[PDB]
């Protein structure tokens, strides 16, 4: 089996404190406190998840440039939408997600650009018809204990995605839940000789998923990337001493309607 197989067997025969304590083990993290606090209380740019933070870890490194009419695949509560938002480049932001019990709905809110901004509820984008973007963002992948389950999830996000980067958008950015199962890299090599990209761990992300971003604005091997994630990871397992996250200021949204070119 791969390493990530074996890092998944070891993180599903990890005790309670083990697990806690490793989630967190050596991870970039925003100090979340204050933001999160504002949730039973829209102007203060307060992001409304974590995922914001993500956006902003890759496009402050260039991996993706957000431009044109952006299009957010699962938008949740709409984390990455609001971000797209207070973009240069961008022009419009449409986002999708399902909804319903269980699932996040969107957030309306009114940092930078908001006016800008279109997220749909109850929209299952299996179902869900592509259109052109410029920039296609993808969020979506629910975990599992079993790699063989998010293998399949993640085969048919790719499926689905592979419609979406049809249409032309050069600028991506995509949720790989299981990049590390043999069927996922293959798909995922003909995909980036087809569309592109590179796949990048970003350091927010928790050592409890082994989550990647496949994007626009990398490249090189896929094999070596996710590899080198599993040995991190792996890596980062029964420490002697825990020395816990490094933490980040959170992501500053802003306020108010915008002009767009
Ligand atoms: N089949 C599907 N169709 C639409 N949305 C889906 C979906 N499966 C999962 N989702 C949604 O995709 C989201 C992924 S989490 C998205 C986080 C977002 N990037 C942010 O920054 O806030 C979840 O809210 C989940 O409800
Ligand atoms: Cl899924
Ligand atoms: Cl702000
Ligand atoms: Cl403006």
């Amino acid at each position: 089996r791969t390493l990530g197989e074996q890092w998944k067997e070891k993180l599903n025969a990890m005790g309670k404190e083990e697990f806690f304590s490793y989630r967190k083990e050596a991870i970039l993290e925003v100090d979340r406190t204050e933001a999160r606090r504002a949730r039973r209380e829209k102007v203060g740019g307060h992001p409304v998840s974590r995922g914001t933070a993500k956006l902003r870890w890759l496009v402050e490194r260039r991996f993706v440039q957000p431009i044109g009419k952006v299009v957010d695949l699962g938008c949740g509560r709409g984390g990455w939408s609001y971000y797209a938002a207070t973009m240069k480049n961008v022009q419009e932001v449409r986002g999708y997600t399902k909804g319903g019990p269980g699932h996040e709905e969107p957030m309306l809110m009114q940092s930078y650009g908001w006016n800008i901004v279109t997220m749909k509820s109850g929209v299952d984008v299996f179902y869900k018809p592509s259109e052109i973007s410029d920039t296609l963002l993808c969020d979506i992948g629910e975990s599992s204990p079993s790699a063989e389950i998010e293998e399949q999830r993640t085969l048919r996000i790719l499926e689905m995605v592979s419609d979406w980067l049809s249409r032309g958008p050069k600028e991506f950015c995509i949720k790989i839940l299981c990049p590390y199962m043999p069927k996922v890299i293959e798909k995922l090599e003909s995909l980036q000789r087809r569309f592109g990209g590179g796949l990048v761990r970003v350091p927010l992300s928790r050592n409890s998923n082994h989550e990647m971003y496949w994007v626009s604005g990398a490249s090189g091997n896929i094999v070596h990337a996710v590899n080198m994630t599993s040995q991190v990871l792996i890596g980062r397992m029964d420490k002697k001493i825990w020395k816990g996250p490094k933490y980040e200021e959170d992501v500053n949204l802003g306020s108010g309607t915008r002009a767009v070119g």
